[PDB]
């Protein structure tokens, strides 16, 4: 279920949404945890770089990877629910 999605983005940053959009027909999270990892990896990568556009120190989190860690953990239980249930993740033998 999605409704909200187009016209909605306050950043004026993007080259041909549509083609940004043009790939695997999104569902499969395979790609979502390889590139996501990969970025991820840079976006710390850089982050480190204290020049280079960037504003992140927050909390007791004076790390890259534990960081890394405790951010994709809690994006993997935000995205599992997704924000609303959903009762489906893989129901093996």
């Amino acid at each position: 279920m999605s409704t909200d999605t187009g016209v909605s983005l306050p950043s004026y940053e993007e080259d041909q949404g549509s083609k940004l959009i043009r790939k695997a027909k999104e569902a499969p999270f395979v790609p979502v945890g390889i590139a996501g990892f990969a970025a991820i990896v840079a976006y710390g990568l850089y982050k480190l770089k204290s020049r280079g556009n960037t504003k992140m120190s927050i909390h007791l989190i004076h790390m890259r990877v534990a960081a890394q860690g405790f951010v994709v953990g809690a994006m993997t239980v935000g995205m599992g629910y997704s924000m609303y249930r959903e009762f489906w993740a893989k129901p093996k033998p």
